Formats: C-alpha cells, structure tokens, sequence
C-alpha cells in the first residue's frame, strides 16, 4: 500500500506515536516520508548485510526474522514480512521497541539526517487530525 502523508498521520496517531518519547508526531511522518515514501511493501537489500523492510524500513540484523542470516537478532520478535502488512500496527509496536531500548530517532538515519531540527510540525499540516 501506498499512503498519502495525512493518512499516514492519522494511523500513526491512532496508534499513539505522538509524543512518543518526545517525538511529535511530524517526527514519524518525516521519517517515514524518506525512509520508504510511504510505501508499506518497502524493502532494501544492503551490502552491509541489513536489510530494511516496511513503511519504517527496519533492519533484520536486529529486529526481526526473514530466516536468511543466522548471525543476526530478532528483538521484535516477529517475521519480517508482517512489517510488509497493509496495516502499520507491526511496523509501529516494533518502531517502539526500538526507540524505547535506551534510544531516540536516531535508529532512522532518514530521520538523522532529514528530519532532525526541521520544522517537524508541517508534516500534520492540512490534516486535522
Ligand atoms: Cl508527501
Ligand atoms: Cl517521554
Ligand atoms: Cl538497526
Ligand atoms: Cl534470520
Ligand atoms: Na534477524
């Protein structure tokens, strides 16, 4: 599926993204902006061994199981493929699991480096959530 930016805003709120740990809920949307252009079958195979999976793309080497690399960590324990639902439910609990383990939004490097210090809020504008 692919999503427009204020109906992303309004799952990612039903949700309970805004505010979470400190990040607006702009934060969420920005990041899912250019981490996947909203696109929930998203993926990224890297030669670094991560591959990137959802409208979140989060990374296998840690968070979930495609089965492909025994080395790697499923610390949402969940297969990577429910990160590649039409629903954002998965890609949200396991978003959270990642922020809440003694860290930020930094975990996206989109986020990093796109969205930290911007004018966040204007991604909810023009949706009335
Ligand atoms: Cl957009
Ligand atoms: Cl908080
Ligand atoms: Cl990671
Ligand atoms: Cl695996
Ligand atoms: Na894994």
């Amino acid at each position: 599926k692919v999503f427009g930016r204020c109906e992303l805003a309004a799952a990612m709120k039903r949700h309970g993204l805004d505010n979470y740990r400190g990040y607006s809920l702009g934060n969420w949307v920005c990041a899912a902006k250019f981490e996947s252009n909203f696109n929930t079958q998203a993926t990224n195979r890297n030669t670094d061994g991560s591959t990137d999976y959802g409208i979140l793309q989060i990374n296998s080497r840690w968070w979930c199981n495609d089965g492909r690399t025994p080395g790697s960590r499923n610390l949402c324990n969940i297969p990577c493929s429910a990160l590649l639902s039409s629903d954002i439910t998965a890609s949200v609990n396991c978003a959270k699991k990642i922020v809440s383990d003694g860290n930020g939004m930094n975990a996206w490097v989109a986020w990093r480096n796109r969205c930290k210090g911007t004018d966040v809020q204007a991604w909810i504008r023009g949706c009335r959530l």
